C-alpha cells in the first residue's frame, strides 16, 4: 500500500480491491469497477450456471468497468445517440461476470441501505457499464450503496435444452443471483447494509426483477423491489420448457449441429458464430422475437409467472412498479413497416392493420380483428396521426402497460405494498423525433440523476425533477414508502389498492394521483383476449 | 250538416266531427274502413278494398283495436296503461284516422301517415299519445293513422303458402298508403308529399316500407324513431316463422292448408293466451310473430337489403331516446322494477346479459360484459344498472339506428339524425329510467300544448320546436327552419363526419359519432364472433 488513497483500499472474500475516487457533480465518491463475482463463463462452463470466483492474490484493480458480455451490437442507426447510448461500451468477451459498487467518499459511517441495478436490453443484450446507468449521483446525493452486474445475455444467457445436465436455462438469472449473494456476503465491507437490500431494473431488468421475487431461493436475498417498464409475467419476458427446447434444436442446426453431443458441438462453436444466428431462430415476424428470454423449468421458475402471481403470498413485499407514457413508439421502428425515426411516421390503415399482425405475432385471424377494433378510432378510422400512435399503443400495451397493471393488481391483492407510477417527461436531451413521446427506457437518466452533471445540457427544472425522483427511489430502497415521512405539504403518493386503483404521475409538476392504469383497455388484454384462444 | 265535416271519398260518404285544439278548430275523420275486415276465412290473409257504401258513413270515433296482447305488469299504472288498447278489441279492425286543419286547406297540403309501435304484437292508432289534433291544427299538417293487425292475426306465417303468407300486417298499412294516393286530396292532403313516420315497430315498419319495392311510390320521406328493419328483433326467418306457426297450432291442437283452417277456426283470444309460449326462451323479444324475411315483400334479409339499396332520391330523419333499453328491463329481466331504484349485483348482471342478448354464446356473453363493465367502478350497483340498461338499448335499438343511418348515407340517401335527451315532467316511471323508451311521441304530437296536462311552460316550447322539426322534414325533407337564421343548423348525417343533434331543452348541440365505439363493437366484432 504505502502511498495509495486509504480510503480506496477494501478487501472482500475473494481478496482486495483497489478502487477509485470518482469526481462527482456536488463532491467524490467511491468507484469499485469491475469485481469480479464467478468464475469466467468461458470453454466448457458455456451455458453452464456459474460458479462463485476463486480468491486471487495480491491487490486487484478495481477503477475500470469491465468486459461487456457477448451480445448483438445494434446497427440500425449508425452514429445515433438515441441507439448508441445503448450499445455495449467495453471489450466483448464471453469473461464478463464482474459487477460495480458505487459508495460515498469517505466510506459512510453507520451502515447505508444498498440499491441494486438490473439492467435490460431484452435479454439479448445491455451492460452495466452504460453512462446512463452510472452511481455515482445516486452515491453522493443520497448517500446510497449502489450496486450493479454483469449477466449473459441471448444464447449464452438463456439457451437451454431444459432437464439436460450441460443447458439447465436461466444462468443469466442464475448470474443475477451469484451476485446478490456476493452482496450480502461482501457489500458490509464497503458499509453496506445486507439487511436493506432493494433490486430495481427496467424492462427485461425489471422482468429480472420480478422473477427474483416469484423464485424462492432469490427472496431470501433482497428486501424491497422496483420494476420499471417491466414484467415477469407477459408475453415476452418468458419461455414454455418445450418451446425454449425447440428454438435450442433450431439454433444448433442452423450453426451445424443426445443433449450432451449437441451442446458439445454448440461448445466448440465461436461466440460470435452463435450470436450471428440468435435473430434467425424466429424468421416469424416479431418485434419481441427474441429467441433466449428465461425458460419456466419448473425449478428457477416452479411454474408460469402468472401461475405464481395469482397463488402467492406477497404479505412481506413492498414493490414500486410504473411505465412511461409510450412504451410502443420506440419498438416500431424496429422493423414495423411504415415507421422510421426519420419521418413523421404517419402510417395507412393497412400498414396499421399490417402492424398488429407483427406486434401481436400470437394472435389469430379473429383476434386481429379484435385488437384492430378495440384501438381504431371510428370518428376518424383513416387518420394517419391517430393510427400511428394506436399502433405506438397496441406494442406498447400488450407488453408492457398491461402486464404492469395485472402485476399491481394481483399484487395488491395478494398482500403487497404496491405504488405505481407513470412517467411523463420527455428529455429536454432527447434525440428520438417528437412522435415518439417519451420512450421506452427514457426515466432511467432521471433516476440515476445525470441531470445534474452541468456538462450534460439539461434544463434546471430537469435537474430539480432528477433530485425529486431520486428521492422517492431512495426513499423507497429506506423505508419501503417512496414518502418523505418529515415534508407532507407537497402532495402524498397513495398505494395502488384493487378498490381505487390509485397511482402517480411524474413529471415536471408536482405530484398528481389518477384512477386506473389504462383500465378499460387492460381489462381487454388480461381478461378477454385470453378467452379469445379458449376458441 | 256542417259542409266541412263532409268528404266524397271513393268508397263513398263521410261524416267527421270538428274537434277542438287549444288555438282553434280541426276536423277529424276517425274510423275509415280502408280494406273488408279481415274476420273468419279472411284471418292470416293479405286485406282486401273496403267495398263501396251507401249513404253518409260515421266516421266521428275511434274503430276497435285489433286484437292483441292486454298489458297486466302493472295494473293501474299510467305508465303502462298509456300503451294499452283504449277501445274494444276486434279482428274487425282495418281503419285509419285523418286530421286536418278547419277549415280545410286552401291547397294541397303535405301529409304525415303515423305507424304506431308495440313491437309488432300490440298498438293502435287511437291511443292518446297520437292524437292528430295538434300537428293539424298548429301546423297545419293533414295527419293520417292506420291500424294494422298485430301479433298472430298480422304475421303468423306458413311461408311459401297460399292461405298465410306472411307479412300481412306490413300489407295491411301499404294499402293504408295505397288509400291516401287514392283519397287524400279530397281531405286537402298532397298525395305528392306523403311523409311516413313511425315508432320502434312502427319504425321498422316505415323502414320495411323503404326496403319494399311495391310501397316506395307510395311515399317520398321516412322518420323513424327508435327502431329499424334491421337488428336483432324485426324480422324472422321462412324457416323460424313456419316452426313457430306450427309450434302454435299444436299448443291449440291442429299439410298446409289444414293446418290454417284449424287455426282459423279458433276464437282470436286462444291464439293470444299461447302467443307468448313459441319462445318460452326466458328473453324480453321472444315476441314470436314479426315480418318475415319471405323473398315476397322482404326481397332479402334488411341487412342484406340496406347493404345493397340505391336510397338515391329519398330523405331520413332517424333518431334515438337517452335510454333506450331502460323500459325493456322491467319486463322479465330479474332485479329490476318501477318500484325500487334497481340497484343490481355484479352476479345480476351477468345473467341479465345472457337474458338480454340471448343470442349470445359464453364467450360474446363475456366480451359484452368485458366490454361494458366499468373497470374502475366494477361493483358499483349504479353503474351495472345503468350498464344492464345501455347493453339492452342499444344491440336493440341505438346500434341498429347507427348503422342503418351509416348504410342510408353511405348509398345516396339523405339523413338527418338525433339523440332525444328530455324527460317529460309528466313521466309516471322512476327516474333510474331517464328518458326510456317511447318517451318522445308525446312531445312530437304537440301534447304538451294542452293546458289541461301541466306540462311546463318551457315543455310547450320544445314541442313546438320539434314538430317544427318534423313538419319542416315533411314540407322539404330538411328538418331546419327556412327562416331561421341563428339556429344553429341541423346537419345531414354522412358516414365522414357522423354529426345528430342533441333533442332537448338547450338549444341544439351538434355532436359527431353515435356511440362510435360501442356500436362498432355490436356491428363489427360480435358478428363475426358468431
Ligand atoms: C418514412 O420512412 C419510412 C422508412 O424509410 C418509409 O417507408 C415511409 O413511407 C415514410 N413515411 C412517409 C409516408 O412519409
Amino acid at each position: 500500500e504505502g502511498r495509495e488513497d486509504p480510503q480506496l483500499l477494501v478487501r472482500v472474500r475473494g481478496g482486495q480491491l483497489r478502487g477509485i475516487r470518482l469526481k462527482a457533480p456536488g463532491g467524490p465518491v467511491s468507484a469499485f469497477l469491475g469485481i469480479p463475482f464467478a468464475e469466467p463463463p468461458v470453454g466448457s462452463r458455456r451455458f453452464m450456471p456459474p460458479e462463485p470466483k476463486r480468491p486471487w492474490s495480491g491487490v486487484l484493480d478495481a477503477t475500470t468497468f469491465q468486459n461487456v458480455c457477448y451480445q448483438y451490437v445494434d446497427t440500425l442507426y449508425p452514429g445515433f445517440e438515441g441507439t448508441e447510448m445503448w450499445n455495449p461500451n467495453r471489450e466483448l468477451s464471453e469473461d464478463c461476470l464482474y459487477l460495480n459498487v458505487w459508495t460515498p467518499y469517505p466510506r459512510p459511517a453507520s451502515p447505508t441501505p444498498v440499491l441494486i441495478w438490473i439492467y435490460g436490453g431484452g435479454f439479448y443484450s445491455g451492460a452495466a457499464s452504460l453512462d446512463v446507468y452510472d452511481g455515482r449521483f445516486l452515491a453522493q446525493v443520497e448517500g446510497a450503496v449502489l450496486v450493479s452486474m454483469n449477466y449473459r445475455v441471448g444464447t449464452f444467457g438463456f439457451l437451454a435444452l431444459p432437464g439436460s445436465r450441460e443447458a439447465p436455462g436461466n444462468v443469466g438469472l442464475l448470474d443475477q443471483r451469484l451476485a446478490l449473494q456476493w452482496v450480502q456476503e461482501n457489500i458490509a465491507a464497503f458499509g453496506g447494509d445486507p439487511m436493506s437490500v432493494t433490486l430495481f431494473g427496467e424492462s427485461a431488468g425489471a422482468a429480472s426483477v420480478g422473477m427474483h421475487i416469484l423464485s424462492l431461493p432469490s427472496r431470501s436475498l433482497f428486501h424491497r423491489a422496483v420494476l420499471q417498464s417491466g414484467t415477469p409475467n407477459g408475453p415476452w419476458a418468458t419461455v414454455s420448457a418445450g418451446e425454449a427446447r425447440r428454438r435450442a434444436t433450431l439454433l444448433a442446426r442452423l450453426v451445424g449441429c443426445n443433449d450432451t453431443e449437441l451442446i458439445a458441438c454448440l461448445r466448440t462453436r465461436p461466440a460470435q458464430d452463435l450470436v450471428d444466428h440468435e435473430w434467425h431462430v424466429l424468421p416469424q415476424e416479431s418485434i419481441f422475437r427474441f429467441s433466449f428470454v428465461p425458460v419456466v423449468d419448473g425449478d428457477f421458475l416452479s411454474d408460469t409467472p402468472e401461475a405464481l402471481i395469482n397463488t402467492g403470498d406477497f404479505q412481506d413485499l413492498q414493490v414500486l412498479v410504473g411505465v412511461v407514457k409510450d412504451e410502443g413508439s420506440y419498438f416500431l421502428v424496429y422493423g414495423v413497416p411504415g415507421f422510421s425515426k426519420d419521418n413523421e411516421s404517419l402510417i395507412s390503415r393497412a400498414q396499421f392493420l399490417a402492424g398488429v399482425r407483427i406486434g401481436v405475432p400470437q394472435a389469430s385471424d379473429l383476434a386481429a380483428e379484435a385488437v384492430v377494433l378495440h384501438y381504431t378510432d371510428w370518428l376518424h378510422p383513416e387518420d394517419p396521426t391517430h393510427l400511428r400512435d394506436a399502433m405506438s399503443a397496441v406494442v406498447g400495451d400488450h407488453n408492457v402497460v398491461c402486464p404492469v397493471a395485472q402485476l399491481a393488481g394481483r399484487l395488491a391483492a395478494q398482500g403487497a405494498r404496491v405504488y405505481a407510477y407513470i412517467f411523463e417527461h420527455r428529455a429536454s436531451t432527447l434525440t428520438w423525433p417528437l412522435w415518439m413521446g417519451v420512450p421506452h427506457g427514457y426515466e432511467i437518466e432521471f433516476i440515476f440523476g445525470l441531470p445534474l452533471d452541468p456538462s450534460l445540457n439539461y434544463t434546471t427544472e430537469e435537474r430539480i425533477f432528477a433530485q425529486r425522483l431520486m428521492k422517492y427511489w431512495t426513499n423507497f430502497a429506506r423505508t419501503g414508502d417512496p414518502n418523505d415521512p418529515r415534508d407532507s405539504k407537497s402532495p402524498q403518493w397513495p398505494p395502488y389498492t384493487t378498490a381505487a386503483q390509485q397511482y402517480v404521475s411524474l413529471n415536471l409538476k408536482p405530484l398528481e394521483v389518477r384512477r386506473g392504469l389504462r383500465a378499460q383497455t387492460c381489462a381487454f388484454w388480461n381478461r378477454f383476449l385470453p378467452k379469445l384462444l379458449s376458441a
